[PDB]
């Protein structure tokens, strides 16, 4: 039985990952000591809301507003909200490509809201993680896996028309889905994901998911090896599996991370420690961790530092109602 605590956990986890990840974004070597210092300073900050969220959260909030306005899923309403949000706050840190999608939706020239995304990169569409970064809410609003899949795909295809783009969104949404279903063991969790992705792709994402299995079966896997094989890039293929690994890895102790950090905190710290697109990787791993461990692991000293923490917590209630309605 999914609880409010898990839905709120997911969203607050996504918000923390974004806000804290943003601070290290695009450094392709990050050092864990920097992350630990950052976190310690964060806990001591007397002023609340010192960390601003980025496009990841901006788009997340737009998804949520759309689901609440239109619980049956309205891709037209959603597209409009994405475009209006971009227009309202263009400097939140959007990918250079996706900006063109928003401008086409804002223009009066397109009646098919999917068409701008189809036109990206000489008709190939974006392979970026921007579809995945905002998708978690689909899993929080829709209990049935078939809904999760088709709405993850469609929400993603508003900006990401490449299969790599939108299958990454599907994968991230499935990861959050299976994290919500209670205390799944690692092996079953991955079996669940590999099962679904073979059908969906049938295989880039399955390949990476298989390597994740491999890695988890080993111990003391260098971060370099994780980055080398799974990636830490703005591409969905190189970020969504990496987020899933971070979550799965951080279900147990990491020798480098003090055990006085809880699992969700560990998850965020570890994600950021991998470098690259740290905002987006941490927001995704954080969403999965939040869903799994819930709000009890979203500590007051961490969350209070995030722009829009209050609004986010409020929004969780409305999402949770959607979820409950669907049962
Ligand atoms: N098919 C392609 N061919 C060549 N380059 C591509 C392709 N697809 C993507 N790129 C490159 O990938 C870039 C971004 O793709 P975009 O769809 O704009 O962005 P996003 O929404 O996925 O956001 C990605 C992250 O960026 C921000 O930090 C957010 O926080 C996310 O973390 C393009 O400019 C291209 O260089
Ligand atoms: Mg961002
Ligand atoms: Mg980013």
């Amino acid at each position: 039985m999914v609880s409010l605590a898990q839905v709120r956990g997911a969203l607050c986890g996504a918000l923390l990952g974004d806000c804290m990840g943003a601070e290290f974004e695009g450094s392709d070597a990050v050092e864990l000591p920097d992350v630990l210092e950052f976190v310690r300073l964060l806990e001591k900050e007397k002023k609340a809301g010192t960390l601003f969220y980025t496009d990841d959260t901006a788009m997340t909030r737009a998804v949520i507003q759309s689901l609440i306005a239109k619980p049956d899923f309205d891709e037209v309403d959603m597209a409009k909200r994405f475009a209006e949000e971009y227009k309202k706050e263009p400097t939140r840190g959007y990918g250079a490509g996706v900006v063109q999608v928003f401008k086409k939706l804002l223009s009066p020239k397109y009646s098919d809201v999917f068409q701008p995304a189809r036109e990206q990169f000489d008709g190939k569409g974006s392979y970026g993680n921007g579809g995945a970064m905002r998708v978690a809410s689909i899993a929080l609003a829709y209990p049935n896996i078939q809904d999760v899949i088709k709405f993850a795909r469609r929400s993603a295809q508003l900006t990401h028309a490449s299969p790599l783009g939108y299958n990454g969104a599907i994968l991230q949404a499935l990861a959050v889905h299976f994290a919500l279903q209670g205390e799944l063991k690692r092996d079953t969790f991955l079996e669940q994901l590999i099962g679904e992705m073979e059908r969906i792709e049938g295989l880039p994402f399955c390949s990476r998911l298989k390597k994740i299995k491999e890695f988890l079966a080993s111990s003391n896997v260098p971060k370099a090896d994780i980055v080398d094989e799974l990636g830490h890039g703005i591409a969905a293929l190189e970020s969504v599996p990496t987020a899933i690994y971070s979550f799965l890895h951080c279900m147990e102790s990491d020798p480098d991370i003090p055990d006085l950090y809880n699992n969700l905190q560990r998850t965020i710290i570890y994600s950021i420690s991998l470098g690259g697109d740290t905002d987006t990787i941490a927001t995704m791993a954080g969403a999965i961790a939040g869903a799994y461990y819930g709000m009890d692991q979203v500590t007051p000293s961490w969350k209070r530092s995030c722009e829009a923490i209050v609004e986010t917590e409020e929004s969780a209630v409305k999402l949770y109602e959607l979820y409950c309605k669907q049962l």
